[PDB]
């Protein structure tokens, strides 16, 4: 087997059913005792906590699911008739997400899109019926960040106040986004210093809201 599919056997093992803040330890614990993963982690997921509850957002875009820690991590929080939409292009994760979800009881707040950003974002609105994002959240491949951050504003799915927030702003790091949108204008930067995913490295998530064009 896999180690997506350990950590999911751990949390059915050791997790309690429709307990979010259950999984998120288990899962936690696991990659802190046993594997190391990509989580963003419990440093900084307590900061996404903090932002997630000053915005209150009502549809939020997440780009990398992995097996789905911070979609449940965002999701608990979330109000009721609130939408989290992630997007994960490898289909192994994608299902080990699904069922991350299901075992966590937050199915019905999450949709699950398999495909690359680059391919799906052109399609939001009209698959998906979406008019702007509240919030979003970069996490998948680095050299996607800027790329992408220009697919959404160019697809109109960008308002002003919607929240950009981008983890491995320092470590790997993602050079050419956090260049960008600290020197445009068009965003209003906030860097939120932490520590790496179940390490002593030092990481940081940057808030980017869009001011409009
Ligand atoms: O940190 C990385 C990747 C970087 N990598 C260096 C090695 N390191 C690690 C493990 C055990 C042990 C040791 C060592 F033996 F060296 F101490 C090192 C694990 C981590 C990372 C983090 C993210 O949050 C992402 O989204 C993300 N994406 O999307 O690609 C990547
Ligand atoms: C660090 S993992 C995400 C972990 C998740 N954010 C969490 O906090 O547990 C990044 C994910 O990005 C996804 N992936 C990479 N590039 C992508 C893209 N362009 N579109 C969709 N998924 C992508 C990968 O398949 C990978 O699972
Ligand atoms: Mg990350």
């Amino acid at each position: 087997d896999t180690k997506e599919q350990r950590i999911l056997r751990y949390v059915q093992q050791n997790a309690k059913p429709g307990d979010p803040q259950s999984v998120l330890e288990a899962i936690d614990t696991y990659c802190t005792q046993k594997e190391w993963a990509m989580n963003v982690g419990d440093a900084k997921g307590q900061i996404m906590d903090a932002v997630i509850r000053e915005y209150s957002p009502s549809l939020v875009l997440e780009l990398g699911a992995y097996c789905g820690y911070s979609a449940v991590r965002m999701a608990r929080l979330l109000q009721p008739g609130a939408r989290l939409l992630t997007m994960e292009m490898n289909p192994d994760y994608a299902a080990i997400t699904q069922q991350m979800l299901n075992f966590a009881g937050l199915q019905d707040k999450v949709t699950i899109l398999n495909g690359a950003s680059q391919d799906l974002i052109p399609q939001l609105k009209k698959k998906y019926d979406v008019d702007t994002l509240d919030m979003v959240f970069l996490d998948h491949w680095k050299d996607r960040y800027l790329p992408d951050t220009l697919l959404l504003e160019k697809c109109g799915l960008l308002r002003k106040g919607t929240v950009l927030l981008a983890d491995n702003v320092i470590v790997p790091g993602t050079p050419d986004f956090l260049a960008y949108v600290r020197g445009s204008s068009s965003f209003e930067c906030t860097h939120y210093s932490s520590y790496l995913e179940y390490m002593k490295v030092v990481d940081g998530l940057e808030k980017a809201i869009y001011q409009g064009p």
